[PDB]
């Protein structure tokens, strides 16, 4: 039964065919359980396992490197040399990375908790039910409960399933629907049915939702839906259906891996095409086994050269340091990639109360009737000081302090605000300041009564805590609080029946004091109050009242008006049906207008400027509120979303309007609108769907499980620090202080990371690009192998890793919030940036190969060999006459490879300095700006010396120590990289920046 709320208690029992006395029979229990199923949310199956490791080895590039691991292992064992400990290093270090890199990708245990599993924490263990097999009540597993069961609930008990209330045994039943409403006010339930079939959950005054807990009372009911059919279940299935897409950067890195795969496979064939001359060679000259060794050892060496295998570890460390940086600015980011994608935030949908406002409710203005006489009508406006729940303030008329006790209308004003009120103030000892109890609105009314002091009670003689509820307590002494009529969303008001105490205060029998929506309550007023006297509610007066109501709500004041009326001669205690909620409408009719109070929900202290930041940063901001459209628009004008004087007719919508519009116009509305009022529960997710259709990275916010579906569906799920765990588990970011400013503060930081992160990306790939050029040149010309894969890996991991990670601490841009959000379809490298790191990379290939060739041909301590025979070194012992110098070990010497490797490290430290900025010269920004970069470079070069000196190392990398005679040549060939980059950067700022 889905629409059990719109059915009578007799109908729900007739449908399931159940007896309210004995309940379901064990025969029905099996039949219902087999038809509907167990009352429990489905445990998340199809989880991750060893298969999650397989997913890391799915990409094409990772398979290439994996194949390089297998090919390397094949060439390892099959060899003549007896290199013992330094043989299986090539296959070993490959697995070290393939293991480490795979562990980073499988890392989804400590940095992302499941939201649906956290949602299972709201379903209780056991529940009370009445089965026909026994007399007294019997509790069982909540999962054993079925639709039709006559369940029982009391105070403290957590509701097992969606229950249709049958009968309330206690005086009144209260339930804390905080998880499904957000408003932590214990709502009151009833037995009578709700006429609307498609009524919202808040309107369901006769339902007990699963996950909800009873705040007070005890009642018996019949189970309508169970498990996935419950309100919690319907929310769960929405989250289980929504698939979280990968951040735009992640898609580009995957897209890059595909491009780099084509590059490797292309050159592997290109190398084979260059050696097409071997097809025209004799059989009696060399062997296929000698050739394949060079081809295979080239492919594996070419694979590691192109791949930036150090990148993943570099970014993970950067984002990890980015997480601690964001948490300091009050922004608890959950997932690592979320810190980067946060800068790409295009839209921000935020809630008014709590986030945009301080939620420090306080009555600012209040007007009553001064006198009515024919066409003439005069009011009496006032103003209140003290933007807080504290009583420290005063009332004044027209910027002049007054005594509210001398105004009869204001006396009854405080009377209604005191009696018709469930909230109260409370002084705190720990913090040392007044606090609120109940609703924010009603607490402001309590504070107002304390400020007014209409009876002039003692004030200075009272203590701090004792006077917290002084004037209000004095008011409660006059009238007795018989009973209150609950606040319903259909009439939007609250009244209270009050009988006079044994005091004789001119009390004409019993009275009712009503408060609620101005436009609604004023209509139910046939009379009007003028001090002590009464007059008939005429047109001119009704205009003057509603006009001032509109002036306060639409004006710059942005006040939440609240009309206060009273029923002079209410019906007797007997005639009033105390249970009928719909009858509260006529019980609050024939009222007499007393006055009105205008309160303000003051905006945040920083939102005034934070909104302006979004305007300059090209980020759109969409407010979502519960206030009326007129005031919601006025509030937007005040904070900065709207201008003081501009069009907003089609840029602002209500929940009522948005539904009436067609599907296409709803999408057309979401692209321009930025202010939604009276939003329905399903609107947050709908709006996000329309924002995602425009490829806009959206950031929706929420606090309860009602928003969970919208949060998880959004790119950047924004949750409150005070929100429920389900919201914080479903959110990508959690605001620690619940502020829209800290929302933008994190967005600004996310952009800064994007710049510094993308900087060391082009830095590392630029390194790998030159490594490929070194292999392609040393292979095409047929030179002695310039570099070895065992070396390159340590170069990309440590040598390039330390400085690359240090580039994350680079200074930000002063004009970062001036540019618009980064486009999701924006590449890492393009056009000029491609050529720039292509030339810078292409040079290192000639630097490394040239450094090695330098030792072979024109060197100091090296054997003078010519270029034409140096390219045919593989024919060592064959062509003896041409090769007449030293042992064949000379071509396989450690010196030349050390020259190529040493040059690679030297230029990389220099290229790291070139990567301090994108185009800014080293003259403008010195290389000592980033302190962490210098420290990493000192450590990088320190490690470069260590692998050469400490004997246990140089034998492994096939390298030997270099003296000043050889090191001087390294600086001569390496340092020119800075001058080249300086020329390139100069061309960018001059003949390109336009
Ligand atoms: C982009 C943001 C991702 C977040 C985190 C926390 C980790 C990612 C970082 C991704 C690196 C991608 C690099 C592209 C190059 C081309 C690929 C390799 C060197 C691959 O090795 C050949 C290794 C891929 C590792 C990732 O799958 C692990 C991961 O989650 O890292
Ligand atoms: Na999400």
């Amino acid at each position: 039964m889905e629409a059990a709320h719109s059915k009578s208690t007799e109908e729900c029992l007739a449908y399931f065919g159940v007896s309210e006395t004995t309940g379901l029979t064990p025969d029905q229990v099996k039949r219902h359980l087999e038809k509907y199923g167990h009352n429990e949310l489905p445990a998340e199956e199809g989880k991750s396992l060893w298969e999650l490791v397989i997913e890391q080895f799915e990409d094409l590039l990772v398979r290439i490197l994996l194949l390089a691991a297998c090919i390397s292992f094949v060439l390892a064992w099959f060899e003549e040399g007896e290199e013992t400990i330094t043989a299986f290093v090539e296959p070993f270090v490959i697995l070290l990375i393939l293991i480490a890199n795979a562990i980073v990708g499988v890392w989804q245990e400590r940095n992302a908790e499941n939201a649906i599993e956290a949602l299972k924490e709201y379903e209780p263990e056991m529940g009370k039910v009445y089965r026909a097999d026994r007399k007294s009540v019997q509790r069982i597993k909540a999962r054993d409960i079925v639709p039709g069961d006559i369940v029982e609930v009391a105070v403290g008990d957590k509701v097992p399933a969606d229950i249709r209330i049958l009968s309330i045994k206690s005086t009144t039943l209260r339930v804390d629907q905080s998880i499904l409403t957000g408003e932590s006010v214990s709502v009151i339930k009833h037995t009578e049915p709700v006429p609307d079939p498609r009524a919202v959950n808040q309107d369901k005054k006769n339902m007990l939702f699963s996950g909800t807990n009873i705040a007070a009372g005890k009642a018996l009911g019949i189970v309508a839906t169970t498990g996935v059919s419950t309100e919690i279940g319907k929310i769960r299935d929405q989250m289980a259906a929504t698939e979280q897409d990968k951040t735009p950067l992640q898609q580009k890195l995957d897209e890059f891996g595909e491009q780099l795969s084509k590059v490797i496979s292309l050159i592997c064939v290109a190398v084979w095409l260059i050696n097409i001359g071997h097809f025209n060679d004799p059989v009696h000259g060399g062997s296929w086994i000698r050739g394949a060794i060079y081809y295979f050892k080239i492919a594996v060496a070419l694979a590691v050269a192109a791949i930036p295998e150090g990148l993943p570890a570099v970014i993970t460390t950067c984002l990890a340091l980015g997480t601690r940086r964001m948490a300091k600015k009050n922004a608890i980011v959950r997932s690592l990639p979320s810190v980067e994608t946060l800068g790409c935030t295009s839209v921000i949908c935020s809630d008014k109360t709590g986030t945009l406002t301080t939620n420090q409710m306080s009555v600012c203005k209040m007007f009553i009737i001064d006198k009515v006489d024919g066409d003439f009508c005069s009011l009496n406006e006032f103003s209140i000081t003290g933007s807080t729940y504290a009583p420290e303030g005063e009332v004044l008329k027209n910027d002049k302090p007054i005594r509210s006790g001398q105004f009869d209308g204001l006396v009854e004003l405080a009377t209604i605000c005191a009696l018709c009120n469930d909230s109260s103030l409370d002084f705190n000892e720990t913090k040392g300041v007044y606090e609120k109890v109940g609703e924010a609105t009603e607490t402001a009314l309590t504070t107002l009564v304390e400020k007014m002091n209409v009876f002039n009670t003692e004030v200075r003689n009272l203590s701090k805590v004792e006077r917290a509820n002084a004037c209000n307590s004095v008011i409660r002494q006059l009238m007795k609080k018989e009973f209150t009529l609950e606040f319903s969303r259909d009439r939007k008001s609250m009244s209270v029946y009050c009988s006079p105490a044994k005091s004789s205060r001119a009390a004409v029998g019993n009275k009712m004091f009503v408060k609620g929506a101005p436009e609604g309550v004023i209509d139910r007023c046939n009379y009007v109050r003028v001090g002590t006297t009464r007059v008939p509610m005429t047109g001119p007066v009704k205009e003057k009242i509603l006009s001032v109501i509109k002036e306060w709500g639409t004006g710059r004041d942005t006040l939440r008006c609240l009309a206060l009326a009273t029923r002079d001669t209410p019906p007797k205690r007997e005639e009033m049906v105390l249970d009928d909620s719909s009858r509260f409408m006529e019980y609050e009719t024939d009222l007499t207008f007393v006055g009105v109070v205008g309160m303000l929900d003051p905006p945040r202290k920083e939102v005034m400027g934070s909104i302006q930041l979004c305007r300059d940063a090209g980020i759109r901001v969409i407010m979502i509120t519960g206030d009326n459209k007129g005031t919601a628009i006025a509030i937007c004008r005040r904070i900065g979303i709207f201008g003081e004087n501009e069009e907003v007719a089609d840029r602002a919508y209500t929940g009522r309007e948005f539904d009436d519009l067609p599907l296409a116009e709803q999408r057309e509305a979401c692209r321009r609108a930025c202010c939604f009022a009276r939003v329905e529960p399903s609107h947050k997710s709908k709006i996000v769907e329309y924002l995602q259709s425009y490829d806009e990275i959206t950031a929706m916010t929420g606090d309860g499980v009602n928003d969970a579906p919208a949060l998880k569906k959004a790119e950047i799920g924004i949750a409150m620090g005070s929100g429920t765990a389900v919201a914080k588990t479903a959110s990508e970011m959690v605001l620690a202080d619940d502020n829209f400013s800290t929302i933008v503060a994190a967005v600004e930081e996310g952009r800064a990371i994007y710049n510094n992160m993308k900087q060391f990306i082009r830095y590392l790939i630029s390194s790998n690009v030159g490594e490929v050029v070194c292999i392609f040149l040393t292979a095409a010309l047929g030179l002695p192998e310039a570099l070895i894969p065992v070396q390159l890996l340590w170069v990309n991991l440590v040598t390039d890793g330390l400085p690359a990670t240090a580039l994350g601490f680079n200074p930000p841009d002063l004009d970062i919030m001036d540019r618009p959000p980064r486009s999701p379809k924006e590449p890492l490298i393009s056009g000029w940036l491609f050529f720039r790191y292509m030339a810078i990379g292409g040079y290192v290939g000639a630097a490394t190969v040239g450094a090695a060739a330098w030792w072979f041909m024109y060197a100091e301590d090296g054997p003078g060999v010519t270029y034409h025979q140096l390219t045919h070194f593989m024919q060592c012992t064959e062509d003896h006459p041409h090769f007449e110098g030293l042992d064949c070990e000379i071509f396989e010497a450690p010196e030349p490879m050390t020259m190529a490797l040493s040059v690679l490290v030297t230029i990389e430290m220099c290229n790291a300095l070139n990567s301090l900025s994108e185009n800014q010269s080293l003259m403008r920004m010195p290389p000592w700006v980033n302190i962490w970069l210098l420290g990493s470079i000192c450590l990088s070069m320190s490690l470069h010396f260590l692998i050469l000196y400490v004997d246990p190392l140089p034998m492994i990398f096939k390298l030997k120590a270099l003296d000043l005679t050889q090191w001087l040549m390294v600086l001569k060939i390496s340092l020119p990289v800075i001058g080249l980059d300086e020329i390139l950067k100069f061309i960018a700022r001059n003949y390109l920046e336009g």
